[PDB]
């Protein structure tokens, strides 16, 4: 699949809004991920002992991990699909070091869209939502192809 230039514009304007508060968006996304799909928390050895949303919001380690994930996703999105070099190390680490199945990438994609809706009422309409869904689907499909090459 491919996104049109119009669709990429929609994605990057939304992302520039995320960049006004990377840490807050990353906290909200990880917390939504763990509340909607609690098994995903087991993959995060650094903070899988956290038990409540209040503990998650207070965790400096969780916030840093959210910043790192959103920083990398923003860099990838800015490549507008020409992301082969940037995606390679991420697919490698998530397949073999962190052991993240594709379904967990689907779960975090759902969490991303929900947090964008929640944080940007009136500025995340049907076109931007559809474009962001396509951008995240392309990201997952391109990771899944690298997973396949690694036999994961
Ligand atoms: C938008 C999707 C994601 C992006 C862009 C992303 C990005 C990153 C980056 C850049 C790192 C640090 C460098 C590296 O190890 O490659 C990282 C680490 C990690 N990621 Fe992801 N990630 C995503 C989704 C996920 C999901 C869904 C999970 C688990 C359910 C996950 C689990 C981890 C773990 C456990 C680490 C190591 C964290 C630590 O140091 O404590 N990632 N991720
Ligand atoms: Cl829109």
């Amino acid at each position: 699949m491919v996104l049109s230039e119009f669709e990429w514009q929609l994605v990057l304007h939304v992302w520039a809004k995320v960049e006004a508060d990377v840490a807050g968006h990353g906290q909200d996304i990880l917390i939504r991920l763990f509340k909607s799909f609690p098994e995903t928390l087991e993959k995060f050895d650094r903070f899988k002992h956290l038990k409540t949303e209040a503990e998650m919001k207070a965790s400096e380690d969780l916030k840093k991990v959210g910043v790192t994930a959103l920083t990398a996703l923003g860099a990838i999105l800015k490549k507008k699909g020409h992301h082969e070099a940037e995606l390679k190390p991420l697919a490698q680490s998530h397949a073999t070091k962190h052991k993240i199945p594709i379904k967990y990438l689907e779960f975090i994609s759902c969490a991303i869209i929900e947090v964008l809706h929640s944080r940007h009422p009136g500025n995340f309409g049907a076109c931007a939502q559809g474009a962001m869904n396509k951008a995240l689907e392309l990201f997952r499909k391109d990771i899944a192809a690298k997973y396949k090459e690694l036999g994961y």
